């Protein structure tokens, strides 16, 4: 039946995307009830950018200082206030299209869907994972910044991601929707770096049972290991450990397709050992490590 | 900035997804108008479904066995009429939520955004290719049938693509949204295979070019070579020959990097030859064919 990098359907998000101007800067704003929320560097200039004091920036502007437009309205600002690294602007029309939502911060290895926006606009929507080292491997251009992060379960949008940076090796980084970074990255133009990264075990693990609930195999073997000896072959190929959680939240995973966690792990090992000798998983020549045991469970209903 | 398979925002197509039951049988349908369109196999059983006679089945059929839900208010069918492999349902209501809309016969080649849909309830959205042997590697489980494939130019879907089957290899087929079915497939549980599939060569060297923008450069030499020359390595390697069309289609991207077609021609040759000895291109081991030139150029703005 097939294993794709599935986004969330984007519609519930698409209806709160809003364009955000203070001067010369345009970004991208999310509009829920009467609030519409944005990088606070939008009240920033190229000069302002290389050391702000953003306090100091924002105390010098007043409601008017800020335009923001749903698609042809132009919404009324009537109050401002900063929370963290996210401006909040109070606007006079709560939006009729807010959809059932909370603001969540994600943990590492989990994923999340981004819609890609520009000038309030749309453009695109794809599945990403909060890396170890608290980068995305995103896609954004300038006027991405604003662009959000979510995952839908019922009809509640949990938003975790707002896009404000790229990285020198061409990683991103932002906040949470409360304002606060992922990882130790600061809204200012100056050197920083992305931290080493490791590869999410418990989501290889995953997507190894993904490859055999679709009928790919070739990878399984009569052996099995102990938690202690995989980590030590984890350890060597720069793999997070995996614990007794992670062990549990594969049980589905294990039960559905009869082939034990451990059983699991010494495919693994030798997949790792080895490497795949020009044989592909799911369409890939590489580890996958960015589908979650839910992101497998749900897609594999 | 980065590179990634990018969805089409999915909000104006979710506004348009409903159930149809017939009988026991339910599955998705497009309500555009005052019409919803799904596949004819709705109307069958499963014993129907070895060998069905539609134009009989459809004949002993009334609009009062045709019950469609958009959400929780059910429409009232007031007509009924088959075209090819799709069934058109008039109802009572035009949808208030109807986009700009057209229908479009893709070619093999060519990209879509696709709404896996269960239950008239939107669960996921992806990018597919039509593949030269007119499948796609899609993801649809029982109850995707009736999910539709898409692209958004300005505000305008263009619906390509309606769900009906699974072939054995584990990929999918279906019709355009005048019923005609992508290749020699029926809709009658009989054995049916995939053909042979062949590179989308055009895309693999559009891929390339996204590579370059973002960065990846190994993969480039000094050499050029001719377009007869390459398709003699092309058609050795199971790709699609390169056309002047193809050519000229890519010179956008050959103007944007300074980097001649048939330039990166022996990028490609020697890639194919010798492989990518551990490196990856856009963090693929493989070389990518579900990128069109227009999907580099949208996304690489
Ligand atoms: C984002 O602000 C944006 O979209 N703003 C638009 C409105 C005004 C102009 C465009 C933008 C998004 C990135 C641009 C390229 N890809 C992106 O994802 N973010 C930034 O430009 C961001 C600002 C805001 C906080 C810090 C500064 C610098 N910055 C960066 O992304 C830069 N990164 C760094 O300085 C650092 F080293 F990572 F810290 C990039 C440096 C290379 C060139 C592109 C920007
Ligand atoms: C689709 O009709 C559906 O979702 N309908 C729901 C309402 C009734 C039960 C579910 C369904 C979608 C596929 C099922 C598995 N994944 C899918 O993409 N299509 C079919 O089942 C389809 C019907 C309609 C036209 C032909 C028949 C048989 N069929 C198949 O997909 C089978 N393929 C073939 O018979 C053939 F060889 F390709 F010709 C599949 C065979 C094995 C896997 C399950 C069905």
């Amino acid at each position: 039946s097939g294993f794709r990098k599935m986004a969330f359907p984007s519609g519930k998000v698409e209806g709160c995307m809003v364009q955000v101007t203070c001067g010369t800067t345009t970004l991208n704003g999310l509009w829920l009830d009467d609030v519409v929320y944005c990088p606070r560097h939008v009240i920033c200039t190229s000069e302002d950018m290389l050391n702000p004091n953003y306090e100091d920036l924002l105390i010098r502007k007043s409601n008017h200082n800020f335009l923001v437009q749903a698609g042809n309205v132009q919404l009324r600002v009537i109050g401002h206030s900063m929370q963290n690294c996210v401006l909040k602007l109070k606007v006079d029309t709560a939006n009729p299209k807010t959809p059932k939502y909370k603001f969540v911060r994600i943990q590492p290895g989990q994923t999340f869907s981004v819609l890609a926006c520009y000038n309030g606009s749309p453009s695109g929507v794809y599945q990403c994972a909060m890396r170890p080292n608290f980068t995305i491997k995103g896609s954004f251009l300038n006027g991405s910044c604003g662009s959000v992060g979510f995952n839908i379960d019922y009809d509640c949008v949990s938003f975790c991601y707002m896009h404000h940076m790229e990285l020198p090796t061409g990683v991103h980084a932002g906040t949470d929707l409360e304002g606060n970074f992922y990882g130790p990255f600061v809204d200012r133009q100056t050197a920083q770096a992305a931290g080493t990264d490791t590869t999410i075990t418990v989501n290889v693990l995953a997507w190894l049972y993904a490859a055999v609930i679709n009928g790919d195999r070739w990878f399984l073997n009569r052996f099995t290991t102990t938690l202690n000896d995989f980590n030590l072959v984890a350890m060597k190929y720069n793999y997070e450990p995996l614990t007794q959680d992670h062990v549990d939240i594969l049980g589905p995973l294990s039960a559905q397709t009869g082939i034990a966690v451990l059983d699991m792990c010494a495919s693994l090992k030798e997949l790792l050992q080895n490497g795949m000798n020009g044989r592909t998983i799911l369409g890939s020549a590489l580890l996958e490590d960015e589908f979650t045991p839910f992101d497998v469970v749900r897609q594999c209903s």
